[PDB]
């Protein structure tokens, strides 16, 4: 039989596949406000589902009324898919381990195979009154809010951040994004991040970087950031800190798993832990944290169990993600400082968003086109694509690297029209 | 004037494309524009920009006038960024007028204060096509009956809007109009919904109308049109309709008969359009053919590929060619669009090849649901001997963006498999194409 601690992305899909073989399933999930996983009950769901009602400038509450239908529908939905096959159990409870062989549940369970899909917890950073203070939420407790804040304040710079940062704004709030380094979004360009601050910017958001936080105090209905005699009065803080793995009280030690500093379960390329038939699957790898590379963790680990595995985390290449502010930053490959700190001479192209006619159709003619061409090969090295349904045109930059094939076809290529993805004519063709 | 190394007939995709391209690399260009108000070509003006712009509005329920204001905003930019990257480059001469072949070297522009004379070393036909009105007493003096580019210039919201078409333009503008608010009632001859599709999809296309208000009759032999009352009517077999305003969406065909072609040696059909090779060459010597003039597919992309095809003779390394083109894709800007490429089921069943068709309703692909819009389905079929896959049905929302992708792995040779295990992003609806093989046995 198998054990999976965890409805997740990989932990679902993994229960679903091995009841259709013939194996017993037992999938153990604590919270009945979260059939169908993190991103289902209170991430990209929920997250997204707003974040499409905002660039309509609906009203807030009317919004926050249809996300809870849209995700009370896929919590009874993804229950429904995993109960409705006779092999697995599911055991509303939190599991603790007892050894490799033996679980714990708050009834204590025996697993010839477990699958470790817990996934990630927020993390909160060490500042005094971070919890004492009302009007203090996590991204979850945020999108539960009653009423539109007037004024929203923001701990973090991140992408989670900058999404809920034009996400309140397009609603009607004030945001102030207090973000800690030097740089506004680091890991980015910074022509590109250049163009998603002139965009927040422009909606009201005001990047503060190297900002100390001190204290959070609450006085006045409002909640003040204390900053060396420098106080933002806010009426609801969003923290924005980035999630670990959750681990702590899985108690793996007694298992024989080895955890890192972070947390994470050490993993191998094909998802093997230390313990002997023990698996890990998902943000608790302590990888990227995202929905689809936790299904390839599904898939990694199928390869394994069901056909002959050669399906290792060593297939990965270029892996695409996505912002969703608005316009969406959607990037896959490397960046021009990664680009041009490598020997190979490279040439990066630009198409503004001023020259692509469906934008213009969808009334948003925001941020630009960037990619990354090796003078070497013809090839494809890096691609940031900031305008609208950038999510969905970025997913043939990374086909075709994945490939190898040469830019040029997406030069040639016959696409429809009008679309966004058609821009990528426009955009290859700059290149000599 | 002079002799013009290249004279292009129209601001078509094609010509407008070769323009820029020929004057960039040292070439005297001429293009014959007729009208002011078609500057930059079919699309930008009366075709695909203003009929999308409207249907982005007509999905948020926004008012039918301010929706006409902003697309008389985006027409008159474009038209104007258009007519301006071609004036301002010194080898082009944007020349006014309604061209007319004299003979196989000169042309004669028609501009009412008197005509000109221009020639040309080669000569590149881009005039587009043009409405196709059916023999119907009373269709021409009516007032209240508009073709495609009229009804896309009304001043108020009709309560009732007619459609003579079953075609794809029409159902285009049902649901525009239908999201506006008003109720349509689209009238086609065949005994079919959408002859050419599947059943699957037109059934769904016809009720996902039906729920809007649109009326969807068949087997329609109109006989004659009428204005009485405010209303124009409409009399059939045995019944007769009446409605606020009527659309004439019967198709369009290559304009060839005022550009008088005979004089110059260049063939054409009982349609009107130009034949052509596949590397688009008339039938008289340095003349080309490009765009919806050649009698082909009618899209902007298909244009496009055509200035490929002139541009790689012109310009050096051989010869592309029409005979290149494989899984050619399409869409339907409904409400949600319907895209597609490769064959039907209906095809492929009469094939006699190992298939599999695999379906996936929209209802199960969570980013629909974050846009409010769960409505379509998703088919494609799969050729069991190869691996490969033949043909692909998204009736979606941002189904015009994923069917590149299906059709770049169709292109390339490579079996389902990679859709199917592909790490897309998330939210998507792309992403549901790993929803959609893993479907497959
Ligand atoms: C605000 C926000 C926005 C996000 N946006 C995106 C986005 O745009 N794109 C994207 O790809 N990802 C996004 N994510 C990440 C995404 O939500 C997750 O990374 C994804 O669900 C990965 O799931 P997983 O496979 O790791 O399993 P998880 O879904 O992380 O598994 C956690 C589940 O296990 C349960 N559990 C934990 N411990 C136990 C235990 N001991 N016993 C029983 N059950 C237990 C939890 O209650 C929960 O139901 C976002 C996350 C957040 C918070
Ligand atoms: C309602 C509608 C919706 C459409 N939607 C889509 C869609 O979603 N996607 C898509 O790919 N395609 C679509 N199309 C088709 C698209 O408009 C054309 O296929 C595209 O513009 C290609 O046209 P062309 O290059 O052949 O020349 P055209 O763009 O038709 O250019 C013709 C030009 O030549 C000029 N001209 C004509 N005769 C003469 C003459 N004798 N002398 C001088 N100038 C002359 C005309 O004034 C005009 O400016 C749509 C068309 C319509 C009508
Ligand atoms: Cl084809
Ligand atoms: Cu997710
Ligand atoms: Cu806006
Ligand atoms: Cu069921
Ligand atoms: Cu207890
Ligand atoms: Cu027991
Ligand atoms: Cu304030
Ligand atoms: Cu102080
Ligand atoms: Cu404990
Ligand atoms: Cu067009
Ligand atoms: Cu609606
Ligand atoms: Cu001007
Ligand atoms: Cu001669
Ligand atoms: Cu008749
Ligand atoms: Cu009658
Ligand atoms: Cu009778
Ligand atoms: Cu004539």
């Amino acid at each position: 039989q198998a054990v999976i601690i965890g409805f997740g992305k990989a932990g679902k899909t993994l229960a679903v596949t091995l009841a259709k073989a013939g194996w017993r399933v037992a999938l153990i999930e604590q919270s009945n406000a979260m059939y169908g996983g993190t991103c289902i009950n209170i991430g990209c769901i929920p997250t997204k589902t707003l974040v499409h009602d905002a660039q309509q400038h609906t009203d807030f509450v009317r919004a926050i009324q249809r996300k809870n239908e849209v995700v009370n529908f896929l919590r009874n939905k993804n229950f429904h898919n995993l109960a409705d096959m006779p092999n697995i159990d599911v055991i509303d409870g939190q599991a603790e381990f007892i050894n490799n062989h033996s679980l714990r549940v708050h009834l204590e369970i025996h697993g010839e195979k477990i699958f470790i899909n817990t996934g990630a917890q927020t993390v909160v950073p060490p500042i005094p009154g971070i919890t004492t203070t009302p009007g203090v939420y996590d991204s979850t407790g945020l999108l539960n809010l009653k009423e539109l804040p007037g004024h929203l304040g923001i701990l973090g710079g991140g992408y989670i951040g900058v999404e809920f940062a034009s996400m309140f704004a397009n609603f009607g709030s004030k945001v102030t994004i207090l973000e800690a380094a030097s740089l506004f979004l680091p890991r980015e360009d910074r022509d590109i991040a250049d163009n998603i601050a002139t965009i927040l910017r422009d909606q009201g958001v005001d990047i503060i970087l190297n900002a100390h936080v001190e204290r959070i105090s609450h006085h006045e209905n409002q909640v003040q950031v204390h900053s060396e005699h420098a106080q933002l009065a806010v009426d609801a803080l969003l923290i924005a800190s980035g999630r670990q793995p959750a681990t702590a009280s899985l108690h793996p030690e007694n298992a024989g798993i080895a955890v890192n500093e972070r947390g994470a379960t050490v993993v191998d390329k094909r998802l093997h832990t230390t313990a002997d038939n023990i698996w890990a699957m998902g943000d608790v790898t302590g990888g990227l944290q995202f929905t689809y590379i936790s299904l390839d963790d599904y898939r990694i680990v199928r390869d394994e169990l069901l056909g002959e595995g050669k399906r290792s985390t060593d297939d990965r290449k270029n892996v695409p993600y996505s912002v969703f502010m608005t316009p969406p930053l959607s990037r896959v490959g490397m960046t021009e400082e990664q680009a041009r700190e490598s020997g190979a001479d490279i040439q990066v192209v630009t198409l503004p968003v001023a020259a692509i006619p469906r934008a213009r159709v969808m009334n948003d003619t925001r941020g630009v086109l960037k990619a990354i061409v090796d003078n070497k090969t013809q090839r494809m090295l890096g691609a940031s694509l900031l305008c609208v349904d950038s999510h969905e045109m970025i997913n043939i930059v990374k086909m075709v690297m994945d490939a190898g094939l040469p830019y040029s076809i997406l030069r040639d290529q016959i696409f429809t029209h009008p679309s966004m993805s058609e821009s990528l004519n426009d955009l290859f063709s700059l290149v000599k």
